[PDB]
DNA sequence: ATCGGCTTCGCGCA
DNA sequence: TTGCGCGAAGCCGA
């Protein structure tokens, strides 16, 4: 009924006669939910309910407020669209590892089911659950149109090895959802106290303007799924015919600016994808746009599946290891420490801009990226060191942070990951290079410079 | 084979 | 700002 091959076996065994249990965790949406449909579904062939639970972890003081309360402001409006199809929805604060043991014991769920996610703290999480459970326990990958243990079985060193097998792949997978239907069987901390909670214990953290003001500007990106699915319509509707030939300009804003949302969960790429699909556009923009949201963005899931390593040095491919390390030596023009960085007192003010659109609206454009990136690599003392900059400053900064979609990024700006050998140049290497010269010929850098310029004199 | 083609490069010049 | 060919560069896969 539903497409087995997006089914993985972690923990077998007999079915307990209570509900089934879907641990909510990369997907936090109830349309459009390959691993909630397959919750419904193995609960129906029980006469059981379905329930879903969530657990909240301190990993939320590792970022800000911005992206708390856009995890939070979404998980409330699951909440009401989960009850209204009789779905209760529960919350646990704590360890996953052995709080969802303690839910699976107290409530004797006859199944456990949990979407899929290649960050290594969910693996060790799976594992602390499996050691703890003797009831079964399924993966589902809701987050990939073809599932990521299924696109390939290793790394792959490039889109271009790695495009032949996906869209082989993509003509059985992509395909439409399935309603999903309520409850026929009617079956620990409420969730507003988390989101306040939450807020006085991230404020003292929070990015402040010299005059107390904060810097983050929330109303750029509404959270929730009905708000995603607002921001899709819109994209195709407006912004997707332009998408090829204006994307690569952080003057206009046409991207389709979904990665807040895919990163939460809160939208699946595949109804955007099947949008797209039928969208009448221009077969540039399409292609453009279908490559970044599959390729790019399920090779990155890729690596970080197949490389554990995923932050690390190590990770990067041999030929960019000997460049890097045969220029370590090298005199570095400027030397930054993350706190310069941080707050935009670097000499070049095309960088400065963009972390201060970064600082200000929680995304920074994606051509930008790669500039902000490399030039992180160049002024600071290493390579190790950059690297844990440039990561420090995604995950804490960025809406779409703490993603695969970022170390991913962060390794191919930085390390050459899924990217190529150019000429040498000191410092970096053979690492691909970028100029704000070949900026100039791009984009009229001197718009964005003027848009961000008012925060970085009153930042501190 | 073994060779072309490779995300998002820079640069010069029309 | 446009595009177009060239440059330096390591390596996968048909
Ligand atoms: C230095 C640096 C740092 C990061 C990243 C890149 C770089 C160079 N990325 C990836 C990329 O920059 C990001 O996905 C886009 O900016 C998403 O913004 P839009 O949704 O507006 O993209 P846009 O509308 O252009 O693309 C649509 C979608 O395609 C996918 N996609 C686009 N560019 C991608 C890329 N380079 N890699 C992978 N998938 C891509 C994303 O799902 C994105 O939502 C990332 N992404 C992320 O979600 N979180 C992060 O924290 C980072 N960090």
């Amino acid at each position: 009924i539903m497409n087995p091959k997006r089914i993985r076996a972690l923990k077998s065994g007999k079915q307990g006669d209570g509900p089934v249990v879907y641990w909510m965790s990369r997907d936090q949406r109830a349309e459009d939910n390959w691993a909630l449909l397959f919750s419904r579904a193995i609960a129906k062939e029980a006469n059981v309910p379905v329930v879903v639970v969530f657990c909240l972890t301190d990993e939320f003081l590792e970022a800000g407020i911005r992206q708390y309360e856009f995890m939070l402001k979404g998980l409330q409006e699951l909440e009401v669209s989960l009850s209204r199809k009789k779905i209760p929805s529960f919350f646990l604060r704590g360890d996953p590892g052995e709080k969802i043991s303690r839910f699976v014991k107290d409530y004797n769920a006859g199944t456990l089911v949990t979407d899929f996610s290649p960050l290594r703290i969910k693996n060790q999480w799976i594992e602390k659950v499996i050691s703890g459970i003797s009831i079964p326990f399924f993966e589902v990958d809701a987050h990939n149109v073809v599932p990521c243990w299924e696109a390939s079985q290793k790394h792959e060193y490039a889109a271009h090895t790695f495009r032949p097998k996906l869209y082989a792949l993509l003509p059985e997978f992509l395909e439409e959802f399935p309603e999903l239907e309520p409850n026929s069987v009617t079956p620990v901390e409420t969730l507003s106290d988390v989101l306040e909670t939450g807020v006085k214990a991230l404020l003292p953290e929070r990015a402040l303007l010299k005059n107390k003001d904060p810097l983050f500007e929330p109303w750029h990106f509404e959270p929730g799924e009905k708000a995603a699915k607002k921001v899709m319509e819109s994209f195709i509707a407006d912004r997707l015919d332009s998408y090829g030939a204006l994307r690569n300009d952080p003057t206009k804003n046409m991207l389709s600016n979904l990665s807040p949302y895919l990163h939460f969960g809160q939208i699946s790429s595949q109804r955007v994808v099947l949008e797209v699909e039928k969208a009448e556009s221009n077969p540039g923009s399409k292609k453009a746009f279908l490559d970044e949201i599959l390729i790019w963005k399920e090779i990155s899931d890729n690596f970080c599946y197949y490389n554990p390593g995923y932050d690390g040095f190590e990770s990067f491919p041999s030929w960019a290891k000997e460049s890097l390390n045969a220029h370590r030596n090298d005199v570095r023009s400027h030397i930054y420490t993350l706190e310069e960085f941080e707050a935009g007192k670097t000499h070049d003010p095309l960088w400065n801009a963009s972390q201060m659109e970064l600082l200000s609206t929680g995304k920074m454009h994606g051509y930008m990226r790669m500039y902000w990136a490399k030039k992180i690599l160049e002024w600071s003392e290493s390579p190790e060191k950059a690297l844990e900059i440039a990561i420090c400053l995604n995950d804490r900064y960025e809406l779409d942070g703490r993603d695969p979609n970022g170390y991913a990024g962060i390794a191919w700006s930085i390390g050459g990951v899924h990217d190529r050998a150019w000429g040498e140049r000191e410092v970096t290497g053979k690492i691909r290079y970028m100029s704000y010269e070949g900026c100039k010929r791009k984009f009229d850098v001197k718009l964005y410079i003027e848009k961000y310029s008012a925060l970085d004199k009153l930042a501190a």
